[PDB]
This record gives structure tokens, C-alpha cells and sequence, in this order.
């Protein structure tokens, strides 16, 4: 894979790849993500760490924008507990192996030129397009607050995208950066990262779900939630299991078994191991309990640096 190739990798769309190409050529080109600080880093999150790290391993400068502001606006809770989460998430990223520059939303978002962007943004955003906006992303409410449509206007104000080629996000952002490519000034390329699916197969993982393996887990308790996880047999749509050897595994993958169920297998792709696993050849349990060791371990150093 060339640096393209390598950035394109297990993303779901990038907005434009011939946009992306020419960002490449580039001696200094810089990438954007923002999070809304959570209490628990999941691999939800260290999914799109480690896009972020092929960007930096592909010449980028990183940015995280720990978005406290869209927290508080998210109803996350007060700014200064949302920053001390925000703190906490920079410790994990750093623990991802992230190379990185960190800025509180809050550190520029009050000053009066992002404000009247806010304002102008305001004018050209209908209220339709701004809640169809939030979907995926507005904690849920039974009486949606203003805050739910000042959230995607800042989201796509000029200033978080100064001197940045490339942002970042998961699937769910898809609508807001849509608005952005049409309200930005100068356009900005968008890579979208896919969501995962939540371990019980429900729906998608998310913090407030408690639906997802953590960073820190312990070992036991990633086999144990692996064990409970949803992943029937035949099945990769929907199967987190699958998902985690999809998007975390390194192949060639060895996944030891009992003789009595055909011994240890090598595969060396994860199209291998999918067609095996839809083919019945590998079974739920080993699957599962080859994802979990390996999981365990690609975790460990995350968890041990967390200590
Ligand atoms: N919408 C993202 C947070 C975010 C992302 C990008 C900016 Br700019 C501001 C906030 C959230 O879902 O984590």
C-alpha cells in the first residue's frame, strides 16, 4: 500500500480521494479529529487513533480537538468535569501511540471571531438541516434544546478548519461535514471512519450504550464481554467479533483451536478469515476466543501505560 492506500485503508469514504491525493503531495499537510471527551476510550475511539496515526505515520500533523464546548452543548455536563475527562482522553491517546497537538475546544471557541461565525453560520443553516444533522450524535431528548442545532454550526465554523487539509471523523459525523462541504470556504477533505457495531449486535457502539470494550479493560473482562458478544455463525454483517478482526487484528492471523475442532489455523488476510467463518469453518467460540487473546494483547500496552 502506498501512503493513499495506507490512509484509505478500513475507512468508509473519503471526501474526495482527488482532493486527498493532492493534500498528499504536500510538504506540511495537517488532520483534524474531534471527540466529545468520554469517560471510558473505547476502540470506537482507538479505531479512528490509529487512522489518525497512519495520517501522522503518512507526514501529517495531528490534531485532536478535545470539543468540550460540544460536550457541554451535548449535555455531557459542566465544562470544567468535561475537561478533566478531556485530560484523561489525551493520557489514552498518548497510551495509542498518538503523536499529536491537543486543544480545548473551549480555548477558542468563546473568542468573538468564532462566535460571529457561529452567528453567520446561523443565518445559512436551516433549523431542518442542522437537527437532520444530529441524529446520530444528540444525546436523546424528549424536548430537544437549542443546543442541539448551535452544536453542527460550530462544528463547521471556518476556525476549527484553519490550516487543516484533512478531518477526521466516524460515519455519524457524515451530515455535519456535509453542511461543511457546502458552508466551507476552502474545502476540507473528510475521512470517514466506519462505526462499529455494538457487542450485544443491537445497534451502534457508543459510550453511552455501555455496549463496547473499553481500552483499559481488563483481560478478563474483554473475554468476558467478547464471550457474551453477539456473532452467530455464518454471520459477518452486524458481528462485532468479526469486526474487531476486521479493523484491530494484524494478519496472519493464528488461531490456535483443539485438534478435535481442526487444530490450530493460519489465515492470512481477514477476507481469509471471513470467508472461512461465513463458510462455517471457523466456528463462533474460536473466533472469539483468537479475537480476545489478540485483542487482549494489542491492548496491554494501552492499559499498562494507563497505570
Ligand atoms: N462531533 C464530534 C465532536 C467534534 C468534532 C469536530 C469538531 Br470541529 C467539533 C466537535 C463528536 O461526535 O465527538
Amino acid at each position: 500500500m502506498d501512503e493513499f492506500e495506507m490512509i484509505k485503508r478500513n475507512t468508509s469514504e473519503i471526501i474526495s480521494e482527488e482532493e486527498l491525493r493532492e493534500v498528499l503531495k504536500k510538504d506540511e499537510k495537517s488532520a483534524l479529529i474531534g471527540f466529545e471527551p468520554s469517560g471510558k476510550i473505547h476502540l470506537g475511539h482507538y479505531l479512528q487513533i490509529k487512522k489518525m496515526i497512519d495520517l501522522q505515520n503518512a507526514g501529517f500533523d495531528i490534531i485532536i480537538l478535545l470539543a468540550d464546548l460540544h460536550a457541554y452543548l451535548n449535555q455531557k455536563g459542566e465544562l470544567d468535569e468535561i475537561r478533566k475527562i478531556g485530560d484523561y482522553n489525551k493520557k489514552v491517546f498518548e497510551a495509542m501511540g498518538l503523536k499529536a497537538k491537543y486543544v480545548y475546544g473551549s480555548s477558542f471557541q468563546l473568542d468573538k471571531d468564532y462566535t460571529l461565525n457561529v452567528y453567520r453560520l446561523a443565518l445559512k443553516t436551516t433549523l431542518k438541516r442542522a437537527r437532520r444533522s444530529m441524529e446520530l450524535i444528540a444525546r436523546e431528548d424528549e424536548n430537544p434544546k437549542v443546543a442541539e442545532v448551535i452544536y453542527p454550526i460550530m462544528q463547521v465554523n471556518p476556525l476549527h478548519y484553519e490550516g487543516v487539509d484533512v478531518a477526521v471523523g466516524g460515519m455519524e459525523q457524515r451530515k455535519i461535514h456535509m453542511l461543511a462541504r457546502e458552508l466551507l470556504p476552502k474545502k476540507v477533505v473528510c475521512i470517514h471512519n466506519p462505526v462499529l457495531t455494538g457487542l450485544d449486535g443491537e445497534g451502534k457502539m457508543s459510550s453511552s450504550k455501555g455496549n463496547f470494550i473499553a481500552v483499559d479493560d481488563s483481560p478478563e473482562e474483554i473475554r468476558a464481554k467478547i464471550k457474551k458478544a453477539y456473532c452467530p455463525a455464518g454471520v459477518v454483517e452486524g458481528n462485532p467479533i468479526m469486526e474487531i478482526a476486521k479493523y484491530f487484528l494484524e494478519y496472519p492471523l493464528t488461531i490456535k483451536r483443539p485438534e478435535k475442532f481442526g487444530g490450530d489455523l493460519t489465515v492470512n488476510s481477514y477476507e481469509e478469515l471471513e470467508s472461512l467463518f461465513k463458510n462455517k469453518e471457523l466456528h463462533p467460540m474460536d473466533l472469539k476466543n483468537a479475537v480476545a487473546e489478540e485483542l487482549i494483547k494489542i491492548l496491554e500496552p494501552i492499559r499498562k501505560r494507563l497505570l
